[PDB]
């Protein structure tokens, strides 16, 4: 299941996992809130090709602004450490789905 990401591990988990899909949150925000337990659902689907991880933009400033992520919900996926397909706002498990299995 999910996993949590601060400015200090990112780059090391990034760099460990082949595929990571990485949630841009926050406590404060309703739409997050709808697509927790949908990437919980798509952690377990993807249980071993994909690493599914969480990061507080408001524990983590400089990692919101490094990928200039200022609107949330904001889902980056990650192919071999490198971003690759991002997913703006709160969707529907397909459109995450068709994202990831683009990537295998």
């Amino acid at each position: 299941k999910p996993i949590e990401v601060t400015d200090q591990n990112f780059d090391e988990t990034l760099g460990q996992h082949p595929l990571v899909l990485v949630d841009f949150w926050a406590e404060w925000c309703a739409p997050c809130r709808m697509i927790a337990p949908i990437l919980e659902e798509i952690a377990k689907e993807y249980e071993g090709k994909l690493l599914v991880a969480k990061l507080d933009v408001d524990e983590n400033p400089k990692t919101a602004m490094r990928y200039r992520v200022m609107s949330i919900p904001t889902v980056i996926l990650f192919k071999d450490g490198q971003p690759v397909e991002v997913l703006v706002g709160a969707q529907p498990k397909r459109n995450y789905q068709a994202k990831i299995e683009k990537h295998l």
